[PDB]
Order: structure tokens, then sequence, then C-alpha cells
């Protein structure tokens, strides 16, 4: 009859306004699920999806302070659309200004308060660190506050978040493995981390990615790992995404230990992807602990084998963007890391905190970082690291004595920008490779080539090769110089040629009697002065190698 | 009994096969909606959905010339699979060949009319200018048409089309917030824009994206935006996009007034993007007109505050790909712009024309750009910005005395490539941050180190540091020669070291008696030839100051 | 009544549960298919969909050895969730160890023998080139495998494969357009190619894409093509793709006849993709025969209109990353080809491969390649082409003689990496367009700028410029230096400014009596040595160009 015909043609789906309880549609379901009515969840509310694989279609609001726990999704369920909100309207920091300048005074930070589910976030201990003084002056309602709506998926193979949005809203993958947070649509975060694979207990995470997607605002970071290892094929990490406002920052790969075990991830991919505006960093995929570190590592390879910051993370890191960070634009440590493709821009804290060694860094961009002087260069690398390629300076100035680079361990080439040589600290720097060269000069009378030996001086250039022009900008002549310092004064000792037109050369001379151990070469000579005659000599070290004092000019 | 039970577990959706109007199918439906037949719709046709959150799911195509209008629309409704097209065949141009070489000539274009739905576009009154007499040739058919299939979502929250494509396609988003264009799949544009979020009315576009997917042809813009703000949270624009074939630009935020309000955007993003072969331009990112400006700016900042070109757009601009524009790969104004990672090669027009004033450029390439000369330059630049690496120069050669780069207030750093360097304008260049270096020469018996004064010759330079073989390749000897220009012949004044292995320096002298100011420094001689003698003298600047004439060399 | 009800609100699908065969359930729907069982297929099995336009979701395993043969899908159709996977568990080889070092000994590789399904690949006949002796080694059980479960899409319009995964898996459309592979969910690859484009007969493919997702494993090629073009509108590609431990290639465009026809492509799109540990290569881009070529191309462009590596493939490539290859990381031929923004880093193979001619380079960074010196450089260039920008090494060193670029027929620019520079052999190397310059110099008491003419020596530089601190690190004084070689004796003749703050020029003479022809310009002089009397004589060649000697300097 029909009923048979029916059960056959037409698509399964259960929905939730035809059940008391999320768990009554979930043990009815069969393929589809709908979510077609706001759900109050009481935090800790677990739902048993007894192993079907379901595709779960949300058009309605989970409400509710804490989380909202699935278990027992079949590999290849997907949940698409979900919207998390808190009961709660906490009390939240909007730290800056209208013209999107940040705020780092704590009394004008304390001055942003609202309540509000977005637009900024809930304090927490770290705000005390980030500004100074603020732990006195935020009211007693605005700290210590816990609201985030989580959806938690438990211990679950192959499940997919996709277009999951909210309002204090926070997405935790709890011992999974094979997930994915895909295209997430702007969620508002709350006090937890927004986008969370954590994988403290069982095996290590693999297979679990954020695609695509982005979020905003959060008390925390945006997209965090623990306790994964992608393994040699790479599977996992961080593509495609977008991060706004993170509390703190926007990517971030835990350190050292929590609970009594590693937080901290390996073979993990990060590319594709833009931070914007974190609070504190960019891209945090540091392992081990910045300051005050443990001296051991729990359920990780010990000290022993691997050194402080010397892990072989072995991510893969490529064509990342970072805008307007607080903190650090790009942090990460560990050895033997290919790190490329790196923009970082406008930033008021530095660009690049790098504690790394036997790294090596291709095509970096550091542009207008440390805009605010809160720290001491712009990029900092410990370690004995490779730059190939770096961009320094965009149209900001620099008011103090900070370095630029700091990397006195590395080695770099392809510097470009107008850097201040004075605030470049490396510990060699050379162009091995380039063609034949022309200096172009514009906006000046001369054209330099010029030599600093920073061993004698950072500030001062140590000699020149200059061209600059005879009479006015029509005359078609030039003189060529080559100048050495004396007495700290650059330029001090020259020899010219063809000064005022002259076509000739100008040569300098010792103003007194040389000493025997001016002159260096052999079959060289080296004019000086003998005034009581009003003669120039000549200091001759002949063929042989003998010194012999001639007459060179006379009256 | 069964249908209590089969109401509870069968998934809802109604299809248009089973209703006359799309109105009475939209009234029916409750979550999902099939188009399993195609449905001829007339211009102006208004489908109310109630608020209701449905999807959308088109397996047929929607037939109408004008706009199929959808309103009411649930937030988290989403539309797949669309497929537009007009009932009229128009008439199109196809201006270029079967090797793919831009027509530029009037007649010549004239020439590819046929009457198609695609592989062209309709002429509008743009093509007057791009193709200068082709009005008068154009026949009168072949004029004016008003040819598109438009997709209107009117006042919306939160719709996302998806996978839509077309035949003389258009899709626009009016008065839309919080929706997406994603993943369009190759819609063949008509006469309207292929994909327009306008916000004229009501509150400023927020949220609102084309992410992913690509179009092609179309008569105007392939994705375009008016009076949408994105917030600092930069919740807008374009990401992952590709447009081939533009009958103008491929991607444009609106300039000047439109009606009566401001068309202009505020901070969207521009990034992981590829225009391909627009008649216009790849990105055109502007805000104020160009030719002929509005002497004011209704609805928008006043030129009082902020100048012409000198708004705070601030977008976030970053990893852009043009190739085979006709007119400008990448145009943009603005104040206080930070833009990185732009590549534009292979342009028929221009590189990038930059109406831009305290701005940074990071890692640009503008490569094989005017390469038909209908344009003074490859890239401009206006006002004082800053380019931090600039790659000119692919295979192409120029014939004419058109400069390369033309950025008379910015100060450059990073210029890599084979340029003419006569051809390079520029308020300062400079590589301040090289470690030591060397210049490797390849294909000649000597290599150089050049130096030019651009304020005496842009043409000529100015003196040089050159290393020469002495005898045959196998000789194991080379000298070393310093140069300076005199009379406008470069070279013309030099010292050498080595020559013919000699091992001595040849020192050039004075032609004939030096004049007292010759000599620039104390403690110098310059050496100077009394022909009456046969003699060298030395005009000595002693090291007191004073000056003395001695002799030099004798018979 | 309730049926006509009901037939007008609900959704229509089918589940394979309730069907014997696939046939019968194919021919049974109307718009949903659902694959909720396990299917046992046999190799060839034809399913037959009635050109209807359907939605097959997939939550079960597609099993078998062979090809399960989809046909007549609508346009439109979608397939999502499919996992194939064999019923024959194959011997593998996993060629590399525990800390992801590529095993290249034979011995070695058959070690690593095991039965699986995944983890490692079937042998295949370029394994014997790959591994040389290993044909002799492997045992016959592991020899001549052919091992795959393949989704075939045969002959259909607009059919989209979706989140596809397997075990010894492959995906092939065969005569299709208009088809794409979308975010494929890491299939585990067989013995075949993952992902196959393959349209040697019928109309060449178009439109057909391979577009985000991940593969891995597999024996020969991840994604691959044969006989596509995607026109002058470049409808077709690989966009957003990931490529893990590929037996052959991540990424390939075939080469030269297959069958009786030409198996090559045109107007593709590579871009926004990365490989990572192919065998063979990361990208191969190549149109024409490498060993061995044919003499003809039947099917394509005949040799006499374009020679072998000199078709106009026109691709659009930009925008990737490869590490890890075994091969070659980044290989192409053709003629006219623009390319930018090319990262190959850390390849036991060389970098790049480039058979190509009047071709254009841009952004190009190959860094730490041909680690292992199997190949006899690190980016090879055949023809006359441009680069415009070339990162070369990272931090690892290299042992033997292998040239670091050959690319003798092309013109190069910006050069950054601490490039030996002996091991750069092109027809021109040259930064004309460089600004004012500094050479900073770090852990030196010198700073540099050298010169090396290739064509006198590739080791030795020729001449230079110093600058030297006199005395210790604080005494404010430097000597400027310019030295020439001489008996193959880098800096054998020189001249020095300021030598021991002496504020005098140390001139080299002639050791000997100066031959006539020693001196080059007219109005110079050349001191030189005349023993026999102790003195300093100057041979002049005077104003006029006639030569005489004088005596310069006397007891
Ligand atoms: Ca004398």
């Amino acid at each position: 009859q029909y009923s048979i015909e029916a059960d056959k043609k037409f698509k399964y789906s259960v929905k939730l306004s035809d059940y008391p309880t999320l768990q009554d549609a979930a043990s009815a379901a069969v393929d589809g699920l709908l979510i077609d009515r706001d759900y109050n969840f009481y935090g800790g509310e677990t739902v048993d999806f007894g192993g079907k694989v379901l595709t779960i279609e949300c058009k309605a609001k989970f409400i509710g302070d804490g989380n909202l726990i699935f278990t027992k999704l079949g590999k290849g369920s997907r949940i698409a659309g979900v919207f998390m909100e808190s009961t709660t309207t906490p009390w939240v920091i909007k730290p800056w200004t209208d013209d999107n300048q940040w705020l780092t005074d704590a009394a004008a930070v304390v001055a942003t308060l609202k309540q509000s589910k977005t637009d900024g976030y809930q304090p927490t201990v770290s705000d005390y660190v980030k500004f100074p003084g603020i732990e006195t002056l935020l009211p007693p309602n605005a700290k210590g506050q816990n609201i985030t709506s989580t959806l938690e998926i438990r211990e679950c193979i192959g499940v997919e978040v996709h277009r999951a949005s909210g309002l204090m809203a926070g997405f935790l993958f709890r011992g999974c493995h094979f997930c994915k947070m895909v295209d997430a649509n702007n969620p508002s975060g709350g006090k937890d981390g927004i986008i969370t694979f954590e994988n403290l207990s069982g095996d290590w995470g693999k297979g679990n990615y954020v695609i695509g997607g982005r979020t905003s605002y959060g008390s925390v970071s945006s997209a965090q790992f623990l306790r994964n290892n992608g393994g040699f094929e790479r599977d996992g990490g961080v593509i495609g995404f977008t991060s706004y406002r993170a509390g703190e920052s926007g990517v971030k790969t835990w350190q050292g230990t929590v609970g009594s075990t590693t937080s901290r991830n390996y073979n993990l991919q990060f590319r594709d992807s833009v931070v914007i505006y974190p609070v504190w960093d960019g891209f945090d995929l540091g392992a081990d602990t910045d300051m005050n570190p443990e001296l051991d590592r729990p359920g990780d390879y010990p000290i022993t084998q691997y050194p402080l910051h010397q892990l072989p993370l072995n991510h893969l890191i490529d064509n990342l963007l970072v805008r307007g960070a607080l903190g650090v634009g790009f942090g990460m440590d560990g050895k033997g890391m290919y790190v490329s493709n790196i923009t970082v821009e406008d930033c008021a804290g530095s660009g690049a905190y790098l504690l790394t060694h036997e790294s090596v860094f291709t095509n970096i961009a550091i542009i207008d970082t440390n805009t605010k002087d809160f720290q001491a260069n712009q990029i900092y690398i410990s370690g004995a690291c490779r730059v190939n390629g770096l961009r320094l300076i965009g149209i900001r100035s620099t008011d103090g004595q900070s370095l630029t680079i700091d990397a006195p361990n590395s080695t770099v080439s392809g510097i470009t920008g107008m850097v201040d040589p004075s605030r470049i600290n490396v510990a060699n720097l050379a162009e091995e490779g380039l063609g034949n060269i022309r200096a172009n000069s514009f906006g000046y009378d001369s054209a330099a080539i010029k030599l600093r030996i920073h061993k004698l001086s950072k500030t001062l250039d140590s000699g020149a090769l200059y061209s600059h022009i005879n009479g006015g900008a029509g005359s078609g002549s030039a003189y060529t110089q080559l100048t050495a310092i004396s007495g700290s004064t650059p330029d001090a000792v020259s020899l010219k040629v063809n000064h005022k037109d002259c076509r000739g050369a100008e040569i300098p001379f010792v103003p007194d009697i040389a000493s025997d151990d001016f002159i260096k070469d052999s079959s060289c000579f080296l004019p000086y002065w003998e005034n009581n005659s009003t003669s120039l000599k000549a200091l001759v070290k002949k063929p042989n190698g003998e010194l012999v004092r001639l007459t060179l000019a006379t009256l």
C-alpha cells in the first residue's frame, strides 16, 4: 500500500519541534535531524547519537551558558548552521577607539565597560598584564566572569561542523580525530577559545582542521590546538581562516604542561590565513613556555633529548598575514623549521618573535610594527637561523633606540626598505649573488655606495664611493670620490677624480713625516709633507720590500 | 496512525512542479523548496517567503529578461544551483582574436558582432571610450541593449546564494546585510554587473561577501559594491574569487555620487583573488572619481575633512593576481592604505594606477604591462607613499619614451628586474640595509658598479667602478677603474689599477695649468701639465689650507 | 487525501537498503539517493542514472577492486561523501624512515614491505628507475600489482564529487566536461592516479577542476589531466589542493602520445596549491616528453609549427608550494609562459626543471633543494627566459661541484641568499635599478664590495672596494682600498686611502721599467721603478696622446 511506497520514496528527517528534549529527537533520528525551534540547554546536557551517521541542519539557536555535549556521532556526521548563544549578558571591555587605535591605558579601558554579548570581551587574568594597573581599577563585576555557550563534540571521529555562528559562542572538539570546523560564519566569542581541538587524553589528535571561515572577539584565542600531531602527512591545522580581535591570539598551538601532560603540537599546517587586531599575538606557534618555563616535558620528548625551544615541531607554515597586533604578530619556536611568505604589517606590538634554531625564513615582510614602542625590536630571532628575503620599514618613524632586527646568531640576505642601518643586528649580512649594479640617486646632487663596518661603528659609515655633480644640473660633469673615516668623522680623508671638471685626480698625502709602518704593500709609495722645505716626499716600499724615502715634489 | 508517524519522520520539501506559480510554491514551503522545472518569470516578479528559513535547491532554470525578486527570506536561508537565463539573444562583441590578442581597432571590433547569449558582451557607452570611433561604426541594433536575467535578493539578512550560474545572468543583493555569493559556478554575464551588493538606501551594507567561484564575460564589472562598510572587523569583500573577461572591471568598489548619495566603500577585504582579461581594470578599489570629480560627497565625509582621493578607506588588500588587463591591472585611491603581495603581469594596459597618499605598498610585481603603449607608465603613484619591494620588467621591450614607474613623491626600495634606469622616476630610491656585496658579471669582459645622479642626467651614468679582463679569458688578471663623466661622455676621466697587468696605478692629471679652485681638500695635491717645460706640476693645498705650486715630474 | 498531500510536502529520496542492486536504486531515484549500506560492486559494474539530476549522499562504502561506473547523470548532479575501498590488501613499500628521511637504497626499501591498504604504495615500473636495483630485489608478489577501487564518472557534464575519500581509492572522470572534484577528504590512493580527468576521446576536456581538499599516497600521480583545454577563459585545473606522498607526482599534466593521440593540456589554472613529499615531482606541468621524445604530435600541433618544449601551453600558474620532493619540485615546459610566486623548499631532489623558452618567472624561491645530490643543479632553465626575483639557499651546505642555478640562456635579476657565486650560471645577471647603496658588514673587521667577471674566473673575485678597521674596534678610523687580481691572486695589486690612519693615499707603481703600452689614456701618468738609480719615473701620455718619460721621485 501507500505506506510501503512512502517509506521507500521519502527522505528521512526528524525535527526538534516534535520532541520535548534534544535526546528524544536524537534517538528518533535515522538520517536527518532539523533544529527548527530554539532550544534551551543546561550546562553539561549530553546527547547520545547512537553511532548514527546524521546530517544535522540547524535553523534555530541552542541557548545556554556552559557546554552542550554531543557524543556517539557516526563517522561522516555533519552539523550545519549551528548558532550558540549564552543566557548571560556579561560585562565586556572594548580596548580600541572609534578611529581603531588601541587603548593601552588601564583607566581608558575600564571606561569602555558595557553589558553586551558582543563588541568586546570579558576580562581575564591576561588582561592584568596587557593593561598594567587594570586589575586594581576594574570593578568586581567585570573580573572573573566565565560566560561561554559551547558546542562540545566529545570523542568522535569524522564529524564536521559547518557554517557555525553565535554570540558568546565556543566550539570544542574534545578527544576527537578527523574532525573539522569548516567555514565558521563569524561566531562572536565568549570567555573560552572560540575553536578548540583538545586531545589531552586518549590518542594524540590527528586529522583535525579549521578550514575557511572567520571568528570575531572572544576573551582568549580564536583557534587553538592541544596535543595534536598531524603526522608526516601534515593531517591537521588551519587553512584559509580569518581571526578578528582575539582577546588573546588568532591561532595558537599551546605550550608546556596542561594538567599532567603535554599540550604541545607537531606536524600541523598553518597556511593561507589572516589574523587582524589580536590583543596578544597573530600566530603563536610555540611549543615550549617562554617566561618561567617548566624543567621537564611530561608526555613529550625530554629536555635531555631536545633543549627548550628546540623541538622538531615540523609544522608546514606558509602564506600568512597579520595586521594590527597589540602583542606579537608572528611568534614561534622549534628547531629545523622552514617558514615562508609571512607578512606582518601595521602592528602596535612587535612583528615577529622567533625562538628558533637551525631554521630557515624565506620572503618575510615586517612592515611598520612595534609602532607603540612596547618592545625592544620589530623582529627578534634567538638562535642560529637563516633569513632569505626580509622587508623592513613602511612609512612609520621610530623615535628611540630600539632595534629593527635583533637576530644576533642569524645569517641574513635580501633586506629591502628604508631601514636605519644602526638598527640592524645580525651575525652576518650578505648579497653574494648580485649582478652588475647601478646605484640611482634621486633628490640629491650625488649618488653613493657606502660601507659600514658594524664592529667599528653601527652609526657611522667607514668609507664611501661617491659621484657628485660639478656645477649646475645641466653641466654634464661629475666628480668621483673615494673616502675613509678618521677621528669618527665620516669622509674625513678622500681621493677625487674630476673635481670641478679638472680631469685630474686629487690625491691625499700624509700631513707630516710618515712613519715606516704607514705603508702596507711592496712596490707602492705614500706621499707625505715635509713642511721645513715646502716639499712632498714619498715613503717608498721597493719591490724587494725595503723602505726608502724620496723627494716627490719641490719648489 | 501512519500519517502522524510520516509527518514526524520525513523531511519537508515542496517542489515547483506541483504549483502554477513560484509564489504558490513559496507560500507552501516550510523547510525545503525544489526548483524541478524551468520557470519563466516576468521582470519584477516578486516572491514573498514569509520570513521562513528555506533551503532552496535549484535543478532547473529561471528564464526571463529583467529581475526575479526574492523577499522576506529568513536568516540562514540558502539558495543553491540557481541558473538564470535571458529570453533575448542580444548582439555581442568579442574584442579579442583566436590567438587571444586584444582587438583595439573599432572596425575590427564591429566585425566580431554576433547574436549570442555568451562568448562576448553587449556594447555599452564605456565601449565608446575604450574603442574610439566605435560609436559611429556600430550598427544601431548593437547599441543601447539592456539584456540581463537577474536574481535580486531584496532587503534580506543572512541569505547565501551558492553555486549560481547562467547565461546573460546577474545577481543583485539590494539593501542586504550578512549575505554571501559563494562558489559562483561561472555564470556568463549580461548587461548589468554579474554580482552586486548595492546598499544605497537603508543602513550601510555589512557582512556582504563574494567567496570563491568565478564569472565570465558581462558588459560591465564582475563583482561590485556600493555603500558597504565592513567595520573595523573587515566583515565583507571578495576572497578567493576569479573574474574572466569583464566588459569593465573584475572587482570594483564604486566611486562618487550615485543618485543622491555616496556609492563608496570602506573596510572591506580584497584577498586571494584573480582577475584575467578585463576590458577595463583588474581591481578598481578607488572611492573618489578620477576624471571630472564631484566637488562634494553627499552622504559621506566632506571634502573639507578629507580631500579628494584621501579617504580613510582602510580596506584589507593582499595576495591579488591580474593578467591580461586592457585598462589598468590594479587601481585604487585613499590615504593611509597598506597593500601587499600584488602581482600584475602581461597587460596591454598599465599595471597600476595608485592615487594614494601616505600609503605603503609591500612586495609588488608589475611585469610586462603597458604592452600596447596606451598609457604614460606601467605603475603610477600620485602621492607621498612608500614602496618596499617592486619587481619590474619581464621579457617585453618598450619602444618609446614612456616611464616604467612614475611615483614622483614616493620613496622606493628593492627594485628588481631589467628596468631601464632612465624610466624610473621616484622621490628617493635607496638600499640602506644591504650586506657585503658582490657584482657578478656574465657575458662581458668586465663587471661594473655604476652611479647615476638623476638630477644631472637620467640617461647617462655619472661615474663607475669597473673591473676589466687583462688579456685573454685565462689570464688570471684584471684592471680596476674609477671613472667620472665630463662633457656628457660617460667614463671620460679615470684612474686605473693594474692595466695590462702592470701592477701600477694610472693617474689622470689636469691637461693644462690648474686653477686655484680645482683643489678641494687640505693636505691634498692635484697634478697638472706644464706643456712649456714638458713637466708635471702639483697644485698643493697644504695641511694649513694654503696653496702652493710644486714641480712633480721633470725631464 | 493524505497521500496527495504527502506527495507534495515531502522530499524525495531513495535509499540503497531498499534495493538489491545499485541500478535498481538509481532507476527508482527522482531527487535524492542515499547510500546507507556498504555496497560490494564488481569491476565494470555500470549504473545508468537516466539523465536525472540527482543528489547522491553517501554514508557507507563502495567496496570492490576495479571500476564502479556512473553514466547518464544530469547536469547539476552531485555525489557527496563517497568512500571507495578495494577488496584486496596489496603489498606496499614505504620508502621513508621514522624521522621522515627518504630511503634511496633499494634493499632498504624492500625491507619496508608490508600488506596494507595504506601507509605506502604498490611498486610500479617507475620505482625501478627511482630506486636502482629494486627490480631485482623485490619479491615477485610485490611486482606488477594492480589494486585500485575507482569511481568512474563516464561521459557526463556538470557533475561534482564532493568530500570523497577511501582506501586504495581512485576517482576517474572519463570524457567529462564541467565536472569537479571538490574538497577531497584525503583519500588514500591505489595503483592508478587518485584524481584523473581523461579526455582522450571526444571533445577536449574543459571546465574540469580539482578544487580544495587533499590526497595521500597512491602509486602514481595524485591529480592529473589528459587532453584538457580550459580555453582563454582558463576554465579548468587545480586550485586550493594538497597532495601528500604521491608515488609519482602531486599534480601532473601528461606529456606526449597516449594511445593514438595527444595527452597534452592547455589553458589550465594551477594555483594556491601545495605538494609535499612526492616520490617524483611536486608539479609536473610539461607537455612534451623529456627523455626519448616522440618525433610527432598526433592530434596536436605539429613539430614543424612548434618545436619540442615550445608549445603555447598558456597555463595560469601562481602561488604554489612544494616541500620534500625526491624528484623535481617544480617542472614544466612551453614557450611564452608567465609563472609567479613559486616556493620550493627542503627537497632531496632538485627544485626546478624548466624546459621553457621566452618565458618569465617572477618571485621564485628555491630553498635547500638537491639535498641528496642526485642532480646537477637546484634550478635548471634550458631556453631564453627572464627570472625576476630568485631566492637561493636556506641553511644546507653543498659538498661537491654541482651548480645552484644553471640557466645559460636566461637573464636574471634579484638573487637573494647565501649563494656560492661560482655555482651561478646565467646569460646575464644585473641589478639595473638599485638606489643609493650601503654595504653593512657584521662579524668582520672589513666591509666589501667585490667584482667577479665570470668569463675570467667563476671562483675568484677580479677586484674589490674594501673598508678595513684601523687599530682596534673603538678607533673611529678605517682605510679604503681598491684592488685588482694578478696571477690568479685576488687583491694582488691595490691602492689604499688612510692606511694606519695616515690620511694619505698609498699608490702602487710598476715594479720595473714600464712598457709603452702599459698606459691607457691620454693626460695620465703611470709611476714605475728605476732600480739602477733608486728613482720613481713616470710614463706620461700627454694631452696630445704622445708618450714621454719623466723623473717622478729621487734621492
Ligand atoms: Ca718629483
